[PDB]
Formats: C-alpha cells, sequence, structure tokens
C-alpha cells in the first residue's frame, strides 16, 4: 500500500491520500482535507485508518498546529475511519445526523458532535457545510471554502462512473446532483474522494454520470 500522502493544493488547504485494498475494487484513493485558520486546522474526511488518521494528526501538530476538528463527509469508513481515535484524543468530532444514524446502524463509533439540515458552518464564514440531498449515500453532504472558492464533493462527486452503489439512491442523485450543480457554479476547484481535483465542470459531469446510472436501471 503506498504511503499516507499530504500536498498542498492552495494556501491554507491540504489534500490528504490515504490508500485501502477493498474487495472488488483493489487499491482504493481516498482524499480529503486539511483546512488552515490561522494555527488551526480542520480534517475535511478522516483518512481509512486510525493510524493514517494519527500520522496526518501528527504531521500537523509537527508543524504547530491545533486540530480544532473533523468533519466527516458521509457514514462510510474512508470518511470516519478515524472517528475513534480522534474521539479517544479528545478532539471534537463532526458528522451529520444522518451519518451519525447510519454509523450507529453499522455499528460504529459516531461523532461527538452533530447537525442537520441544509446548510451548517463548522466555521462561520469559512468553513460551511452542504447536504445536497441522498446520491452515493442517504447522508452524503459536500463542504464548502468560501475564500478560495474550494468545493470539497466526496464520494458524491463522481465525474466518470458512480462508484461504490452499495448505498446508493439512484432515483436521487440526479435531483440532488442538481441542486449542488445550481449552488456550487462559481467553485473554482472541485475535490472528488476518488479521482482527480478539476474545476467547476466536474458539477456537470456528476450529474451526467447520475442521469445515466439511472436510466440503465
Ligand atoms: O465511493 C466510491 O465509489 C467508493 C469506491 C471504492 C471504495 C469505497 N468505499 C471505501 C470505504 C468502505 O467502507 C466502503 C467502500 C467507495 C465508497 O463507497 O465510498
Ligand atoms: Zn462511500
Ligand atoms: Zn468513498
Amino acid at each position: 500500500l503506498p504511503d499516507l500522502k499530504i500536498e498542498k493544493l492552495d494556501e491554507g488547504v491540504y489534500v490528504h491520500t490515504s490508500f485501502e485494498e477493498v474487495n472488488g475494487w483493489g487499491v482504493v484513493p481516498k482524499h480529503g482535507l486539511v483546512v488552515l485558520v490561522n494555527a488551526e486546522a480542520y480534517l475535511i474526511d478522516t483518512p481509512f485508518t486510525a493510524k493514517d488518521t494519527e500520522k496526518l494528526v501528527t504531521w500537523f501538530v509537527e508543524r504547530g498546529y491545533k486540530i480544532k476538528g473533523s468533519i466527516s463527509s458521509h457514514f462510510h469508513s474512508d470518511s470516519t475511519g478515524g472517528i475513534e481515535w480522534l474521539n479517544s484524543r479528545s478532539i471534537p468530532t463532526y458528522a451529520s445526523e444522518l451519518t451519525n444514524e447510519l454509523l450507529k446502524k453499522d455499528g460504529k463509533v459516531q461523532a461527538t458532535n452533530s447537525f442537520s439540515g441544509v446548510n451548517y458552518w463548522l466555521v462561520k464564514n469559512k468553513i460551511e457545510v452542504f447536504y445536497p440531498g441522498p446520491g452515493h449515500t442517504p447522508d452524503n453532504v459536500v463542504v464548502w471554502l468560501p475564500e478560495r472558492k474550494i468545493l470539497f464533493g466526496g464520494c458524491f462527486i463522481k465525474p466518470y462512473g458512480l462508484g461504490n452503489l452499495g448505498d446508493a439512491n439512484i432515483e436521487a442523485w440526479p435531483k440532488s446532483a442538481k441542486l449542488l450543480k445550481s449552488k456550487y457554479g462559481k467553485a473554482k476547484l472541485v475535490v472528488p474522494s476518488h479521482s482527480e481535483v478539476g474545476d467547476a465542470s466536474l458539477l456537470k459531469l456528476t450529474l451526467e454520470q447520475a442521469v445515466k446510472g439511472l436510466n440503465e436501471s
């Protein structure tokens, strides 16, 4: 397995990339973010595992940053894998109410703090959370960074294929993807979980793939 990767994407914004072999998928890359505010750091999705979450946190703490919190974009373990270890270290963990419920049903440890509704501020005017409706999973949310115009789409952004449909709502995904295109068309950078960073076009491509996936069912 390739090592945890951490790259500067923009000023105060980093992409972390972790890797896990998944049956019927091979080695799966997973992108998340670290967002820097003053001398504080926010995890946008945890890596797959506690070890890599520890590795990631250590890298930033070692640079003089405090980890103020982590937000998980959906319940799957490529977003939540690290919640246990963070909780154990009293670092505040965030996820939607839906996400927390699905983690519970799945017999997984939940995030300490939750939220619900359409729009949520994790940090006022710096880190916004938006729930477009079901798609890749019932609970998938996106994270918007206003200053830099960066959107983390998580596993909802699927420009070339929908990927793992095990917990997908193919019926709702096109509608959800339309609402996401309307609101965030002004994004400079769009960060998918499982493919590379693109511009606002990735929103359109996601919509087409959702529509195409529905037609096929
Ligand atoms: O979103 C995907 O397309 C995807 C691809 C490969 C592995 C995945 N998961 C990794 C985490 C594991 O808990 C379930 C599958 C996913 C996903 O559904 O997020
Ligand atoms: Zn997923
Ligand atoms: Zn995923």
